[PDB]
């Protein structure tokens, strides 16, 4: 049934949500940064579990 | 007009994708935990996250 085939119905329902949210009122910027955003959580669960996360403050804010 | 018929739509096209990134391989707390940081990062880019600033965690939390 193949993976591959499963992240492509994934990128297509992904991009059919990405265009509701986009037209509730985003424009082009809100809505590729949306959809960049939403695409690392979605390979976060899929794939990569980045979890570097690059912390600048530590501990105190300030 | 009617943007709870929107939200519809983008609730249930969220859930359709979830419901295939979750066959991927995500166990039920990952489909938990992908399920409602991604509604959160809608809400996020809606603004719509609801016409309160619930205190929850930190500020907010889902």
């Amino acid at each position: 049934m193949e993976m591959g085939q499963l992240k492509n119905k994934i990128e297509n329902k992904k991009k059919e949500l990405i265009q509701l949210v986009a037209r509730h009122g985003l424009d082009h910027d809100k809505v590729l940064l949306f959809s960049r955003d939403l695409d690392k959580l979605i390979n976060k669960f899929m794939n990569v579990k980045d979890k570097v996360h690059k912390l600048e403050h530590h501990h105190h804010h300030h």
